[PDB]
Protein backbone atom coordinates (compact mmCIF):
# COMPACT_ATOMS: atom_id res chain seq x y z
CA UNK A 1 0.00 0.00 0.00
CA UNK A 2 2.91 2.41 0.89
CA UNK A 3 4.31 2.98 -2.62
CA UNK A 4 1.50 4.62 -4.71
CA UNK A 5 1.54 8.44 -4.28
CA UNK A 6 -1.85 10.29 -4.09
CA UNK A 7 -3.34 12.29 -7.03
CA UNK A 8 -3.86 16.04 -6.23
CA UNK A 9 -6.05 16.78 -9.32
CA UNK A 10 -8.46 13.86 -9.97
CA UNK A 11 -10.56 14.26 -13.20
CA UNK A 12 -14.25 14.75 -12.23
CA UNK A 13 -15.26 13.16 -15.63
CA UNK A 14 -13.46 9.84 -14.78
CA UNK A 15 -15.26 9.79 -11.36
CA UNK A 16 -18.59 10.81 -13.04
CA UNK A 17 -18.37 8.07 -15.76
CA UNK A 18 -17.51 5.33 -13.19
CA UNK A 19 -20.26 6.49 -10.73
CA UNK A 20 -22.90 6.75 -13.55
CA UNK A 21 -21.97 3.12 -14.52
CA UNK A 22 -21.85 1.38 -11.05
CA UNK A 23 -24.91 3.24 -9.58
CA UNK A 24 -23.53 5.96 -7.22
CA UNK A 25 -26.23 8.71 -7.48
CA UNK A 26 -24.67 10.96 -4.74
CA UNK A 27 -21.14 10.75 -6.34
CA UNK A 28 -22.71 11.69 -9.77
CA UNK A 29 -24.59 14.66 -8.11
CA UNK A 30 -21.34 16.11 -6.57
CA UNK A 31 -19.28 15.44 -9.79
CA UNK A 32 -21.94 17.36 -11.86
CA UNK A 33 -21.79 20.48 -9.56
CA UNK A 34 -17.95 20.33 -9.78
CA UNK A 35 -17.41 20.55 -13.60
CA UNK A 36 -19.10 22.85 -16.22
CA UNK A 37 -20.21 20.04 -18.55
CA UNK A 38 -22.04 16.81 -17.47
CA UNK A 39 -22.32 15.79 -21.19
CA UNK A 40 -18.48 15.85 -21.70
CA UNK A 41 -17.45 12.63 -23.54
CA UNK A 42 -14.36 10.38 -22.97
CA UNK A 43 -12.18 9.07 -25.93
CA UNK A 44 -14.92 6.62 -27.13
CA UNK A 45 -17.68 9.33 -27.18
CA UNK A 46 -19.21 7.72 -24.02
CA UNK A 47 -21.05 10.13 -21.61
CA UNK A 48 -22.46 9.81 -18.05
CA UNK A 49 -25.92 9.22 -19.66
CA UNK A 50 -24.54 6.33 -21.84
CA UNK A 51 -23.05 4.63 -18.70
CA UNK A 52 -26.19 5.33 -16.55
CA UNK A 53 -28.33 3.65 -19.33
CA UNK A 54 -26.08 0.54 -19.76
CA UNK A 55 -25.81 0.28 -15.92
CA UNK A 56 -29.67 0.48 -15.86
CA UNK A 57 -29.45 3.17 -13.08
CA UNK A 58 -32.90 4.81 -13.56
CA UNK A 59 -32.40 7.36 -10.72
CA UNK A 60 -29.14 8.65 -12.42
CA UNK A 61 -30.69 8.66 -15.95
CA UNK A 62 -33.53 10.85 -14.48
CA UNK A 63 -31.07 13.17 -12.61
CA UNK A 64 -28.72 13.49 -15.67
CA UNK A 65 -31.59 14.29 -18.13
CA UNK A 66 -33.04 16.90 -15.64
CA UNK A 67 -29.52 18.48 -15.21
CA UNK A 68 -29.42 18.83 -19.05
CA UNK A 69 -27.24 15.88 -20.17
CA UNK A 70 -27.12 15.68 -24.02
CA UNK A 71 -29.83 13.04 -24.85
CA UNK A 72 -28.54 12.85 -28.51
CA UNK A 73 -24.71 12.55 -27.90
CA UNK A 74 -23.37 9.87 -30.31
CA UNK A 75 -20.53 7.50 -29.23
CA UNK A 76 -17.67 6.40 -31.63
CA UNK A 77 -20.13 4.02 -33.48
CA UNK A 78 -22.92 6.68 -33.83
CA UNK A 79 -25.01 5.00 -31.05
CA UNK A 80 -27.19 7.61 -29.25
CA UNK A 81 -28.63 7.11 -25.74
CA UNK A 82 -31.90 6.06 -27.48
CA UNK A 83 -30.01 3.35 -29.52
CA UNK A 84 -28.50 1.94 -26.23
CA UNK A 85 -31.88 2.07 -24.39
CA UNK A 86 -33.65 0.34 -27.37
CA UNK A 87 -30.93 -2.43 -27.47
CA UNK A 88 -31.95 -3.34 -23.82
CA UNK A 89 -35.71 -3.06 -24.76
CA UNK A 90 -35.75 -0.37 -21.98
CA UNK A 91 -39.12 1.34 -22.80
CA UNK A 92 -39.01 3.49 -19.56
CA UNK A 93 -35.61 5.07 -20.54
CA UNK A 94 -36.72 5.37 -24.24
CA UNK A 95 -39.79 7.39 -23.00
CA UNK A 96 -37.64 9.67 -20.74
CA UNK A 97 -35.18 10.36 -23.65
CA UNK A 98 -37.92 11.06 -26.26
CA UNK A 99 -39.73 13.39 -23.73
CA UNK A 100 -36.46 15.44 -23.28
CA UNK A 101 -35.59 15.81 -26.99
CA UNK A 102 -34.12 12.52 -28.36
CA UNK A 103 -34.08 12.16 -32.20
CA UNK A 104 -36.27 9.07 -32.95
CA UNK A 105 -34.91 8.88 -36.59
CA UNK A 106 -31.16 9.15 -35.72
CA UNK A 107 -29.08 6.55 -37.64
CA UNK A 108 -25.83 4.72 -36.55
CA UNK A 109 -22.55 5.47 -38.45
CA UNK A 110 -21.91 1.98 -39.98
CA UNK A 111 -25.12 0.47 -41.52
CA UNK A 112 -27.37 3.48 -40.66
CA UNK A 113 -29.83 1.82 -38.19
CA UNK A 114 -32.59 3.57 -36.11
CA UNK A 115 -33.23 2.88 -32.36
CA UNK A 116 -36.35 0.84 -33.33
CA UNK A 117 -34.09 -1.59 -35.31
CA UNK A 118 -31.82 -2.23 -32.23
CA UNK A 119 -34.71 -3.74 -30.16
CA UNK A 120 -33.79 -7.36 -29.05
CA UNK A 121 -36.52 -9.87 -30.05
CA UNK A 122 -35.21 -12.61 -27.61
CA UNK A 123 -35.34 -10.47 -24.36
CA UNK A 124 -38.27 -9.30 -22.12
CA UNK A 125 -40.07 -6.08 -23.21
CA UNK A 126 -39.33 -6.43 -26.99
CA UNK A 127 -43.01 -5.92 -28.04
CA UNK A 128 -43.52 -2.98 -25.57
CA UNK A 129 -40.30 -1.14 -26.66
CA UNK A 130 -40.79 -1.78 -30.43
CA UNK A 131 -44.48 -0.67 -30.16
CA UNK A 132 -43.45 2.56 -28.29
CA UNK A 133 -40.64 3.54 -30.71
CA UNK A 134 -42.79 2.74 -33.82
CA UNK A 135 -45.63 4.87 -32.26
CA UNK A 136 -43.15 7.80 -31.72
CA UNK A 137 -41.95 7.41 -35.37
CA UNK A 138 -45.64 7.50 -36.56
CA UNK A 139 -46.60 10.43 -34.24
CA UNK A 140 -43.71 12.68 -35.36
CA UNK A 141 -45.02 15.62 -37.52
CA UNK A 142 -48.63 14.71 -36.56
CA UNK A 143 -48.79 15.58 -32.81
CA UNK A 144 -48.23 19.15 -31.46
CA UNK A 145 -49.88 20.58 -34.70
CA UNK A 146 -46.96 19.09 -36.73
CA UNK A 147 -44.45 21.15 -34.68
CA UNK A 148 -41.05 19.40 -34.15
CA UNK A 149 -37.87 20.83 -32.50
CA UNK A 150 -34.56 21.18 -34.42
CA UNK A 151 -31.72 19.55 -32.39
CA UNK A 152 -28.90 21.01 -34.65
CA UNK A 153 -28.46 23.88 -37.17
CA UNK A 154 -29.05 22.92 -40.86
CA UNK A 155 -28.04 24.81 -44.08
CA UNK A 156 -30.08 24.05 -47.26
CA UNK A 157 -27.91 22.54 -50.07
CA UNK A 158 -30.75 22.83 -52.67
CA UNK A 159 -33.41 25.57 -53.18
CA UNK A 160 -36.29 23.19 -52.19
CA UNK A 161 -34.72 22.62 -48.69
CA UNK A 162 -35.31 24.64 -45.49
CA UNK A 163 -32.47 26.16 -43.41
CA UNK A 164 -33.15 26.20 -39.61
CA UNK A 165 -31.36 26.80 -36.23
CA UNK A 166 -30.96 24.56 -33.12
CA UNK A 167 -34.08 25.07 -30.94
CA UNK A 168 -36.44 26.39 -33.66
CA UNK A 169 -40.01 25.00 -33.86
CA UNK A 170 -40.50 23.64 -37.45
CA UNK A 171 -43.98 22.59 -38.71
CA UNK A 172 -44.29 19.39 -40.83
CA UNK A 173 -46.84 19.79 -43.69
CA UNK A 174 -46.29 16.41 -45.53
CA UNK A 175 -44.39 13.29 -44.24
CA UNK A 176 -45.12 10.34 -46.55
CA UNK A 177 -44.19 12.09 -49.84
CA UNK A 178 -43.15 8.91 -51.75
CA UNK A 179 -40.32 10.99 -53.38
CA UNK A 180 -38.29 11.12 -50.08
CA UNK A 181 -38.35 8.62 -47.14
CA UNK A 182 -35.72 10.57 -45.03
CA UNK A 183 -37.16 14.12 -45.68
CA UNK A 184 -40.34 16.05 -44.66
CA UNK A 185 -41.94 19.05 -46.47
CA UNK A 186 -42.02 21.65 -43.63
CA UNK A 187 -42.71 25.34 -42.79
CA UNK A 188 -40.70 27.95 -40.81
CA UNK A 189 -41.33 31.77 -40.86
CA UNK A 190 -43.44 31.55 -44.08
CA UNK A 191 -40.69 29.57 -45.92
CA UNK A 192 -41.46 25.97 -47.12
CA UNK A 193 -38.95 23.21 -48.01
CA UNK A 194 -37.60 19.69 -47.28
CA UNK A 195 -36.04 19.09 -43.81
CA UNK A 196 -34.16 15.91 -42.82
CA UNK A 197 -36.11 13.67 -40.31
CA UNK A 198 -33.05 12.82 -38.18
CA UNK A 199 -32.47 16.50 -37.12
CA UNK A 200 -35.71 16.71 -35.05
CA UNK A 201 -37.28 15.63 -31.73
CA UNK A 202 -40.96 15.35 -30.65
CA UNK A 203 -40.07 17.43 -27.53
CA UNK A 204 -37.42 20.13 -27.01
CA UNK A 205 -34.02 19.71 -25.25
CA UNK A 206 -33.57 20.68 -21.56
CA UNK A 207 -31.10 23.64 -21.06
Amino acid sequence: GTKRPFRQNLNPLVLLLDAALTGELEVVQQAVKEMNDPSQPNEEGITALHNAICGANYSIVDFLITAGANVNSPDSHGWTPLHCAASCNDTVICMALVQHGAAIFATTLSDGATAFEKCDPYREGYADCATYLADVEQSMGLMNSGAVYALWDYSAEFGDELSFREGESVTVLRRDGPEETDWWWAALHGQEGYVPRNYFGLFPRVK
